[PDB]
DNA sequence: AGCGTGGGCGT
DNA sequence: TACGCCCACGC
């Protein structure tokens, strides 16, 4: 139970949202609107951390590296490092 | 496996 | 406002 008096009013959308930022993100699900570019390969993105993600897979940076002892495996994203952490245990 | 992308939060 | 972090789901 909070605060969150930014309401989408998108048809059939009940969703809402804390500050005024998070609704407009949220409201470019609805529109396609991709306010950010790529500039290596041009593709347009809803969102700049998305983008940034998307810009290790051109330049190989892995900043999350596995923790299990002699294991080498990196990864671009943490959640990519989460499901391989699941694996070396089950 | 690698990564788009939606929603939860933050400084 | 800028600019994210993490998680989850789905190809
Ligand atoms: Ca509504
Ligand atoms: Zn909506
Ligand atoms: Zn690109
Ligand atoms: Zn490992």
């Amino acid at each position: 139970g909070s605060e969150k008096p930014y309401q989408c009013d998108f048809k059939d959308c009940e969703r809402r949202f804390s500050r005024s930022d998070h609704l407009k993100r949220h409201q470019r699900r609805h529109t396609g609107v991709k306010p950010f570019q790529c500039k290596t390969c041009q593709r347009k993105f809803s969102r700049s951390d998305h983008l940034k993600t998307h810009t290790r897979t051109h330049t190989g940076e892995k900043p999350f590296s596995c923790r299990w002892p002699s294991c080498q495996k990196k990864f671009a994203r943490s959640d990519e490092l989460v499901r391989h952490h699941n694996m070396h245990q089950r």
